[PDB]
């Protein structure tokens, strides 16, 4: 999608403003896509759903959910979030807040960073839009 080379490397110091922008999310997700750790984004992105919820009982309801399918280490998608994070989690999971998986976003968000978000900056994806030199 439309994005200037500047406009790029600000996506190169801003994560979120990677993410916010529509062009990024585009690339960022299409990149992710190759190595399928789009479950890992998406798995937050839940989270924040989650988050935007507003019925107590339904805060149960999503995040019993949420546990089996993500939160649990065998999982039908089994999420890269730490051990001793999910751990506490399995646990915390009888009485879930509204941010009950905060610590679960946070991790997997400066996951993706360190491991995703790295390779991403010299990947030919991102290379490719700084034009610069191979």
């Amino acid at each position: 999608s439309m994005v200037s080379p500047e406009e790029a490397v600000k996506w190169g110091e801003s994560f979120d403003k990677l993410l916010s922008h529509r062009d990024g999310l585009e690339a960022f997700t299409r990149f992710l896509k190759t190595e399928f750790s789009e479950e890992n984004i998406e798995f937050w992105i839940a989270c924040e759903d989650f988050k935007k919820s507003k019925g107590p009982q339904q805060i149960h309801l999503k995040a019993k959910a949420i546990y089996e399918k993500f939160i649990q280490t065998d999982a039908p998608k089994e999420v890269n979030l730490d051990f001793h994070t999910k751990e506490v989690i399995t646990n915390s999971i009888t009485q879930p807040t509204l941010h009950s998986f905060d610590a679960a976003q946070s991790r997997v968000y400066q996951l993706m960073e360190q491991d995703s978000y790295t390779r991403f900056l010299k990947s030919d994806i991102y290379l490719d839009l700084m034009e610069g030199r191979p």
